[PDB]
């Protein structure tokens, strides 16, 4: 899969650059996962705790500024709105689990490798449905891409592969 391919450049807590462009986030909590049917598209949101990600969080900052400057008609100018990080201390007043987190929203139109704990790939969309629920936690890896049409100017992030790290509350989404 995903994980065997990949060339770190940088390695911080709960994160890692890759020499691709690829980013992972670690030790996100997740909220409205589609990863078993598209709904096309897969899906996720991230919920990233701003106290211990700061480095990736800056690191993803970055890539957002890379992103726009190699889009294909030339530098993309992009409004924070239009981001796919978000800041969950302000932007998502009536959610509070979005308290003291950074809010990712990554999609795809093909499946992102999906594991279990075990780092195993599951295949079942029930199977895929019942282990990666909305308020457990994951490790995800995503990459930014940048779009300009009639509905706006945005960077986006590909959702590539998520993995299972730790059961906790279900947010019953």
């Amino acid at each position: 899969g995903l994980a065997e391919k990949l060339v770190p450049a940088k390695k911080v807590k709960n994160g890692v650059l890759y020499k691709s462009g690829h980013i992972k986030v670690s030790n996100v909590r997740c909220s409205y996962p589609h990863l078993d049917k598209p709904y096309p598209k897969y899906s996720i949101t991230l919920l990233m705790p701003k106290d211990t990600h700061g480095a990736i969080k800056k690191i993803i900052d970055e890539q957002i500024e890379l992103t726009k400057k190699n889009h294909k008609t030339g530098a993309l100018k992009v409004a924070p709105s239009m981001l796919f990080i978000k800041d969950g201390d302000v932007d998502f007043p009536d959610k509070p689990e979005c308290e003291g987190m950074w809010v990712i929203s990554a999609r795809e139109s093909t499946r992102p490798d999906v594991l279990n704990m075990e780092r195993e790939e599951l295949e079942s969309p029930n199977e895929i449905a019942e282990e990666i629920y909305g308020g457990c936690w994951v490790s995800s890896v995503i990459r930014p891409w940048s779009q300009e049409n009639k509905y706006g100017k945005r960077i986006n992030a590909n959702l590539l592969s998520v993995l299972k790290r730790k059961d906790d509350e279900p947010f019953g989404e």
